[PDB]
């Protein structure tokens, strides 16, 4: 039942993704309207061009969680329902690959990863000119409510704001900033 | 009626090395008689000797080039009886596998490479897990008097006769000295 759990922990990546999206708009428009005053507030726009660089890296890692989130879902999704596929046509699908892989348990380790190579690109050009059919198709029936709800593929909001990558140092300095900023707003 | 030329292809080679090892044999029968003779016979000690080698070379080409329709036969096999399967199938194995492969065409190049090893990898784990619950693959029942006359695997014989390799040199010149032969045998 783990994709229950891994669909709601994506919806609470995407709420919190999106919580910080807006939260740092309304930061850089409270910043372009301070910006824009007569009163110079140095001290208050250095604080705000910190606090908008820290809220946009804040962006960035939910944009992270979610897109990993996402991805997991998506995997758990894909193994389960290949699962049971293979449970209902396993025998006539071993019988398809009965010249590669009959008597696999009776073979050594790298005898084994080359047949199944041989039986996986098979199923390559197999599913290869299937779909060069050009046939359209749906999600499957069991899941589908959780595979249309969290989409085909995440938003590009989640893609472009997450394409920067930052090394680990300042990961770790823009965690201590940010750490720092909580613990001022608490109080 | 592909299947029936691969399958009476395989038939002749393996006909053909069988007749090339068996005139391979009578040659060092032979060979060895005369050596065990006390009569010098030096000149035909060395044709004799160019014989054993001329024909381990014949057989070791046509073991390979029957190695050879062998994995033909198998591959061809295997591609229609994928094609039936999964034809047969396909609406079930491809909503089992649609949250990957949704707009496939209308996708780029790198988007459809990494749908398509997305869907590899997962046929990858479902396919070993059912190889790792254990119970026994049969051949399939349209081809199965085909599949048994052939084999999963070619005879030991033509995999260890054929580990040593040839240069091409040595390839042409081998080449040369058989038609030789063959032409002052015909006489």
């Amino acid at each position: 039942t783990a994709l229950q759990q891994a669909f709601d922990t994506c919806q609470n990546n995407k709420a919190a993704w999106l919580q910080r999206k807006n939260e740092l708009a309304a930061a850089e428009q409270e910043y372009l309207r301070l910006l824009s005053g007569e009163g110079r507030n140095v001290s208050r726009l250095d604080e705000l061009r910190n606090i908008i660089e820290v809220r946009k890296w804040q962006v960035n890692q939910a944009a992270g969680r979610y897109i990993r989130s996402h991805e997991a879902v998506q995997h758990i999704s894909i193994r389960d329902r290949l699962n049971d596929f293979m449970q209902q046509h396993g025998t006539a699908l071993a019988a398809a690959l009965a010249p590669e892989l009959m008597g696999y348990s009776e073979l050594t380790a790298i005898a084994r990863n080359c047949a199944i190579q041989r039986a996986t690109d098979a199923l390559r050009e197999a599913l290869l000119s299937w779909l060069a059919k050009g046939e359209k198709i749906n999600y499957s029936a069991q899941d589908s409510d959780i595979l249309t709800t969290i989409g085909f593929r995440p938003d590009v909001a989640s893609v472009d704001d997450s394409r920067e990558k930052f090394t680990p140092a300042q990961n770790m300095i823009f965690s201590r900033k940010s750490a720092q900023l909580a613990s001022r707003q608490s109080v």
